[PDB]
């Protein structure tokens, strides 16, 4: 009754999947469109929980590569739709991308930063672990998106 599948193969998904995003953290839509049109069949990879019919994205994380790791990735923009939360969805769509990204992709870890979810993420596994960039040297943050809240996580799948 419910399926995950990579956005890039349902691209008339992308318009909903945006709101459900932009919902929670407000950014254009087509900024959201940027980041779920660079999916593909490596990575990055943005997954989308759906019912049966695909009448409903329930669900969203993104999959990103990490310059200094081939054999891991940074999973981010998890986010369930708030009609449906507290369900199960959340570990759902989880535990699909770490399938996936083990059997799929030949993965061998993923790891997340967080701010105020990690109570989730270590109920389902994840262990906190020595901080980590997704970016290589090529790459300068804004030091206004930076927070001193951020904990680092990981889970050897
Ligand atoms: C890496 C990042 O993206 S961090 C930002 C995470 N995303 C967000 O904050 C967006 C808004 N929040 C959400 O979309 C959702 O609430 C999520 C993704 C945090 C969790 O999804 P949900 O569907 O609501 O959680 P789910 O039903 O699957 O519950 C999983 C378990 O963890 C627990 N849990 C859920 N959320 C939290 C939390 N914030 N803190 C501690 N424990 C939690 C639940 O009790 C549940 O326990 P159980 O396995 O024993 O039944």
């Amino acid at each position: 009754p419910f399926n995950v599948v990579p956005i890039h193969n349902y691209p008339e998904l992308m318009k909903d999947t945006c709101a459900l995003i932009n919902a929670e953290w407000p950014r254009s839509e087509t900024a959201r469109m940027r980041s779920l049109e660079a999916s593909c069949d490596s990575l990055p990879c943005s997954l989308v929980l759906t019912t049966e019919g695909m009448c409903r994205v329930i669900a969203h994380l993104k999959l990103s590569p990490i310059n200094s790791k081939k054999k891991a990735c940074f999973v981010e923009s998890v986010v369930v739709d708030k009609r449906h939360r507290g369900q199960g969805f959340g570990k759902l769509i989880m535990k699909f991308a770490e399938d996936y990204c083990r059997v799929v992709l030949d993965l061998k870890t993923i790891y997340l930063s967080t701010i105020d979810q990690d109570g989730f993420y270590e109920r389902i596994g994840y262990e906190y672990c020595a901080p980590i960039t997704m970016y290589g040297p090529r790459h300068c943050e804004l030091p206004s998106l930076q927070n001193a809240k951020k904990k680092y996580m990981k889970k050897v799948l």
